[PDB]
């Protein structure tokens, strides 16, 4: 099968492992992917 043990440098494998263009604030930080300022967030 698939795993998806997210951390962070690749925290999540889909569209987007993180926010796209950027990260917003008060998301949900779920691991930061070596993008400066793309970390795995989810709008409220």
């Amino acid at each position: 099968g698939i795993i998806n043990t997210l951390q962070k440098y690749y925290c999540r494998v889909r569209g987007a492992i993180c926010h796209p263009v950027f990260c917003p604030r008060r998301y949900k930080q779920i691991g930061t992917c070596g993008l400066p300022g793309t970390k795995c967030c989810k709008k409220p």
